């Protein structure tokens, strides 16, 4: 498991359910690729993305769709979704954990990343 | 002004007004003594708390009394309130502007220390 | 003035200087377009990006580049840039503040939505 | 495991290790009684505060000792600790987690609290 996400509600202090998340890799055409795709369980978590042999050298983008979180929660958010941007495995394997705090006009987005 | 505390509103995206503010210094004895205090205004700031002359050497804490500004709201709030605490240092000129975001569960909170 | 962007460093306490964004607006065909860019003032803020009359509603990106703002401090940062994707709405009068708090492996964005 | 803290550092995206911690539970006599302490392990936690039976209805501060956690880093940051004050079991047992994310002048904390 070298990716992992996980996404907290500030509104409720709770896990938030079923968001789902994108990731996509940067191509050599300088396009944005598919890469996988998933929905938080009840922990908040989504685990399962991919695997170390995958997982290569590149820049990845994490897509979270926050709005189609808070909307389904009767809530109208400021942002899209929040989008997290970084260059992984550069210097060898490195497991990541991408963690992100929403608010309806807020986020914050934390990386833990170990060895 | 070497004093300001500044709160936003994570939930409306907007500045949290009327949010009263407390200032303590601790004294010899470690006890906490009232040092300053008002309410943010329209745009959430709170100016005026002290001047460079009273404003010397020490362990400030800032309260800011988060709960009553969530149950206005209607919203149920974790924290009792939030603080901050911090020593005052001479170094040069300087300027200590205490920034927070609230969210019903979480805060955060930022100095910016300028001359 | 109806959009602003206001960006600060977590690490030193300050507003980060000089350090570049750029807003795109999405298009026809879902690509992101320039739209406008600078870079942040001596208090971290980037005024005058757009006017009201260009200022239409539509779904807005703005990209802080904060990997070259860690990197001219010596820090290794996470992140490529930060992201931040709303769409702009019409409701009333409004004034938008895209604020960004920095920090290496962290970083939060807040809307401050006002007239 | 009714009560957990965990730390995480912004600067190097991992967790904040040898954190020490110290709870304290509001006395009849409105004053702070000490309640339990510890240090956050490898993986910056921190469990094993207290037990269902001891935890009982109160306001409760939890403070994390960020100074001496930065200045054993090198670096001197803006504020003494973190704390976080919240009314705790007021509906009936829940369990809580407080969160912290650190930077040199900032933080956020966060609580999940599940039933």
């Amino acid at each position: 498991c070298p990716l992992m996400v996980k996404v907290l509600d500030a509104v409720r202090g709770s896990p938030a359910i079923n968001v789902a998340v994108h990731v996509f890799r940067k191509a050599a055409d300088d396009t944005w690729e598919p890469f996988a795709s998933g929905k938080t369980s009840e922990s908040g978590e989504l685990h399962g993305l991919t695997t170390e042999e995958e997982f290569v050298e590149g820049i990845y983008k994490v897509e979270i769709d926050t709005k189609s979180f808070w909307k389904a929660l009767g809530i109208s958010p400021f942002h899209e979704h929040a989008e997290v941007v970084f260059t992984a495995n550069d210097s060898g394997p490195r497991r990541y954990t991408i963690a992100a705090l929403l608010s309806p006009y807020s986020y914050s987005t934390t990386a833990v990343v170990t060895n």
